[PDB]
Order: C-alpha cells, then sequence, then structure tokens
C-alpha cells in the first residue's frame, strides 16, 4: 500500500591478494559457492550477494547501487556504506580510480546515473542537487569542502532527522561539477594531515547527495538523501581501534536483537546514519574481506557484523511535500 519494511542489504566483496601477501606464505582462504555464500573455515556465510576477487567494478556497482540510485530518483532515501578492516577494499569499492571509466568505483558512478536519468525526463520534472562532503575523525566533523570549519554539530531539520549543522552544501547542475566537487574535497582533506595512510585508514568519508525533485504536472515534491559512506578500519587493537566503529557495532547489535534502546548517540556517526540504519531508509552495506589467511579473524569478524546488520528491518517510504493547498485538496478528497 503506502509504506514497506525492508531489509537492510548485505554484499560480501573480497578482493584479490596483494603483492605483500602473496611474498609471504598467505594462502587464498576463500571458498565460493553459487553466488550469495562462501565458505572460510569449512563454514559457511550467506548474503544477498557474495563478489569474489575477480568481480569488476561495474559489476558491483550494478547489482548493488543501481537500485539505489532508482530508489532515491522516487523520493526514497538511501544509503551504501563499505565495511571492513583496513586494505579490505572499502574506498577501492566505494571511489575507485575516480576518473578510470573501467576502474572508478560506486560514487562516481552513481554521479554519471543520476544525471543520465535526469537528461532523460521531460521539462515538467525539475531536479535541484546540493552535495556536502564531510569526514569524521575522533568523533568531529571537518567539511572537506571547508575545512576552517573542524568540530561542526548534529542537529535535527525540520523533520527530525539528523543533519550536519553549517556544512557546505553545493548545488550541481552536472556531472562534471560533482566529479571537480569530489576533487576539490579529496585534496583539502590532506590540508593539517601529517600522514594521510593512517588518517583515512581511521576516519570517516562521507559524501552526501541531497536530490529534490519537483512535479509540475502533479504538483508533488519528492525528496531523497543519498549517503554514500566510507567507514574507518574495521579491525581491532582486545577491542575497535575506532570508538566510532564500537558505536556502530552496539547500534547494529541493539537492532538486530529489536532492543527498544539503539545507541545511536555513542557516536557522531551513527546519529548522523541513524535513518540508515533502523529508519526511513533503503541502506546497503557491503563488507570488505582480504582472502588472506594472515587476516582470517578480521575477515570472520568482518563477515559476522554482516550477518547481524543482514536481520535488521527498515520501514521506508517515499518522501512527499504538499503545499497546505494540495494537502487540503487530498484531505478533502479523503475526508469524504
Ligand atoms: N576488489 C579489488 N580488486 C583489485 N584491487 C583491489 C580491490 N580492492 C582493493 N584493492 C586494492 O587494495 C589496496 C587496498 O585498497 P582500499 O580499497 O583503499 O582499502 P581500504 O579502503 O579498505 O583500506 C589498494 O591498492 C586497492 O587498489
Ligand atoms: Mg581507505
Amino acid at each position: 500500500a503506502d509504506l514497506a519494511e525492508c531489509n537492510i542489504k548485505v554484499m560480501c566483496r573480497f578482493r584479490p591478494l596483494n603483492e605483500s601477501e602473496v611474498n609471504r606464505g598467505d594462502k587464498y582462504i576463500a571458498k565460493f559457492q553459487g553466488e550469495d555464500t562462501v565458505v572460510i573455515a569449512s563454514k559457511p556465510y550467506a548474503f544477498d550477494r557474495v563478489f569474489q576477487s575477480s568481480t569488476s567494478q561495474e559489476q558491483v556497482y550494478n547489482d548493488c547501487a543501481k537500485k539505489i540510485v532508482k530508489d532515491v530518483l522516487e523520493g526514497y532515501n538511501g544509503t551504501i556504506f563499505a565495511y571492513g578492516q583496513t586494505s579490505s577494499g572499502k574506498t577501492h569499492t566505494m571511489e575507485g580510480k575516480l576518473h578510470d571509466p573501467e576502474g572508478m568505483g560506486i560514487i562516481p558512478r552513481i554521479v554519471q546515473d543520476i544525471f543520465n536519468y535526469i537528461y532523460s525526463m521531460d521539462e515538467n520534472l525539475e531536479f535541484h542537487i546540493k552535495v556536502s562532503y564531510f569526514e569524521i575523525y575522533l568523533d568531529k566533523i571537518r567539511d572537506l569542502l571547508d575545512v576552517s570549519k573542524t568540530n561542526l554539530s548534529v542537529h535535527e531539520d525540520k523533520n527530525r532527522v539528523p543533519y550536519v549543522k553549517g556544512c557546505t552544501e553545493r548545488f550541481v547542475c552536472s556531472p562534471d561539477e560533482v566529479m571537480d566537487t569530489i576533487d576539490e574535497g579529496k585534496s583539502n582533506r590532506h590540508v593539517a594531515v601529517t600522514n594521510m595512510n593512517e588518517h583515512s585508514s581511521r576516519s570517516h568519508s562521507i559524501f552526501l547527495i541531497n536530490v529534490k525533485q519537483e512535479n509540475t504536472q502533479t504538483e508533488q515534491k519528492l525528496s531523497g538523501k543519498l549517503y554514500l559512506v566510507d567507514l574507518a578500519g574495521s579491525e581491532k587493537v582486545a577491542k575497535n581501534i575506532n570508538k566510532s566503529l564500537s558505536a556502530l557495532g552496539n547500534v547494529i547489535s541493539a537492532l538486530a536483537e529489536g532492543s527498544t534502546y539503539v545507541p545511536y548517540r555513542d557516536s557522531k556517526m551513527t546519529r548522523i546514519l541513524q535513518d540508515s540504519l533502523g529508519g526511513n531508509c533503503r541502506t546497503t552495506i557491503v563488507i570488505c574481506c582480504s582472502p588472506s589467511s594472515y587476516n582470517e579473524s578480521e575477515t570472520k569478524s568482518t563477515l559476522l557484523f554482516g550477518q547481524r546488520a543482514k536481520t535488521i528491518k527498515n520501514t521506508v517510504c517515499v518522501n512527499v511535500e504538499l503545499t497546505a493547498e494540495q494537502w487540503k485538496k487530498k484531505y478533502e478528497k479523503e475526508k469524504e
């Protein structure tokens, strides 16, 4: 009818072994079945989809993000975030070779698709797309489009949904504008960072696409937020090196158990993704793993996080906006 309940989608992507791993006695320990199951230590883990090391960027996008883009275009909130220990393949998955047609990742592909669609519709559909690009490090938000603001606050919008107050919101009209924006952010992130390899492994990168469209015929306004997240490393020290990752794990556990209380507040990361996790949003998590034997423990660890998240259910619905005028017309036609 109106709204529907849906599970969080969880895709597991293994990457091929790197030079480093090959040089040691590292052996490929992932055994594949069908295309939804992977075996590690004579144990099966079934997901919505399992991607082998040979799976191309393009394949991942089609099986994972293309659908999200379609929902967002329909007025749905969607989220996609990569999860896994450092070097498992999160950035490669979400970003890839930003401008390489064959090597680019989910984000740049989603950007092209959004505009391909728009350029297809008639003039009756008017889209207003603004983007934001910030990062969360040590529980503090920095705007990648304006690095001078380094500790932005999370507030609630008019519809009581979490949002980074005061973060840059660029209005874009073409893919190119979004790409330049993304290049601008990648670049500023280096400022005041004394070691990008370590920094990025320990920080959260969030790219937000706010899509608002209005139909002149139907007189309806739809709006959907699209979070594309490149989480910090899930590896442990005894416990998660990233407290924010401990939070994400607790939130995921609470939801998966059906507990009335969910610790979203433990970190602003989990507060920003509050709607993505248990709310009005179509979320897809891509857990990234190393097929390496040297990494077997972190992998099982990652596979479990995926198995829990998979059991969570959201109650989503299109996000329509009506004026008091439009609202009453319908109210009357219904109050009949
Ligand atoms: N699926 C993959 N296929 C080929 N190379 C990959 C794949 N995933 C990761 N890599 C490579 O592995 C290294 C780890 O990359 P990255 O995605 O940035 O890891 P993470 O973001 O999880 O720390 C990089 O050099 C990257 O290009
Ligand atoms: Mg990374």
